[PDB]
Parts: structure tokens; sequence; C-alpha cells
């Protein structure tokens, strides 16, 4: 795999539109989460070193690595992207029912995710959601 890219600013745009999606439709507003930002962030690594894009890599669920740091989330949803720029991702996720469901959810109070970007191409999107017990 190639370098990697900084992509906060990335992130803080993307938290901001799905923010005022969900602003728009009187949906209870999320809290950035370090926990998932960092679920999200080694798992999108594993999906670029690995050439893959999948909620069950190496046998794993999105509840379980989330539960490697913290046991307390009782609720998660994940989506992911690949090779979609920023300004198109919201959209591309509206067009999948699956996704949609996600970015509208309201079983979830927390966010967290990250958009690894490489120096040989590699674009992806890891976007969590949960609910602490």
């Amino acid at each position: 795999m190639g370098h990697k890219i900084d992509t906060k600013e990335d992130m803080k745009i993307l938290y901001s539109e799905i923010a005022e999606l969900r602003k728009k439709l009187n949906l209870n507003h999320l809290e950035i989460d370090d926990t998932l930002e960092k679920v999200a962030k080694e798992y999108a690594i594993k999906l670029g070193e690995n050439r893959t894009i999948t909620h069950t890599l190496f046998g794993t669920t999105p509840m379980q690595r989330i539960h490697k740091y913290d046991q307390s989330f009782n609720l998660t949803r994940e989506i992911l992207a690949s090779g979609i720029e920023l300004n198109r991702v919201v959209n591309a996720w509206l067009n999948s029912p699956s996704h949609k469901e996600a970015l509208i959810n309201t079983d979830t109070d927390k966010i967290g995710g990250y958009r690894l970007k490489t120096t040989d191409n590699i674009d992806i999107f890891v976007v969590l959601f949960g609910k602490r017990k």
C-alpha cells in the first residue's frame, strides 16, 4: 500500500454534510466519538491493505470490531465507500436503500469515520454509527 494522505479536513466536511442532512429531517444530532473514529480508521487501513470492500473482513463484524475497544455499544451500523469523491459520497449512499437507512437512523447517538486516501489511489470511507449502554 502507498503512503497515507491527511484527510482530517475531509472528514470535517463529511460530518458537517451528514449533520445538515439529519438536521433538515429533524433527526437526532450525532456526536463525534473517538472510539468509533479509531475503529473506522483501523478497518479502513485493513480494507485498503487487502484490496477489498466488505463488512466482514477476517470473520469480524462491525459490532465485534467496536467491542474490541468498547463493549458498551449495544447498537451499531457501518457504511463503506470506495473510489467516490468527497462531494459525491453522501448522494451515492442515499441511492442505496441500506446505506440511506444508516444515514437517517434514529437508533444511534454517536458517529465516527475515516477516509483512507493513499499515494497509490486508494480512496475508502468508513463511517460508523453507535449507541452505548
